[PDB]
RNA sequence: ACACGGACAGGAUUGACAGAUUGAUAGCUCUUUCUCGAUUCCGUGGGUGGUGGUGCAUGGCCGUUCUUAGUUGGUGGAGCGA
């Protein structure tokens, strides 16, 4: 179900949760508090970016999977709703806020 | 400053060391290529700022005729009337 990503982002941007965009999810691995990982299947062709696939194999890291990148531009960050069309390919949540229904779906996902 | 559209998290773009530059330890710019991450940049419209004009569009205030001793109603007289 999508409420994995609803109920987390929406919720998440309020709280300076979000390092959304590309070399900020490197600095961000590289700090070590990436706590969840919502990529990228939409590309060119998707080889090449392998940065991000490869460092949660040296860093531990929960990943989250979409095939979308204007759905996901639409998930989080800013839109017009002739229309302000930006979108987004890597983020790395840092941090939440205090959730009781959305804690698990984002925990629990380690398959 | 805002609004429409171009842009844009495959990054709108702010800051910046050495070196040419300069009168300058102005990332000013050019060479050079790191930081930042939607406040921000591109053209429009509209604005803003002016100890810029016209005191001959004006107010406020001040000088001067004048600190000389002048100025005007009401009822009554004069005049058709000023």
């Amino acid at each position: 179900v999508n409420t994995a990503l609803q109920e987390v982002l929406k919720t998440a941007l309020i709280h300076d949760g979000l390092a959304r965009g590309i070399r900020e999810a490197a600095k961000a691995l590289d700090k070590r508090q990436a706590h969840l990982c919502v990529l990228a299947s939409n590309c060119d062709e998707p080889m090449y970016v392998k940065l991000v696939e490869a460092l949660c194999a040296e860093h531990q890291i929960n990943l989250i999977k979409v095939d979308d990148n204007k759905k996901l531009g639409e998930w989080v960050g800013l839109c017009k709703i002739p229309r302000k069309v930006v979108g987004c390919s890597c983020v790395v949540v840092k941090d939440y806020g205090k959730e009781s229904q959305a804690k698990d779906v984002i925990e629990e996902y380690f398959k």
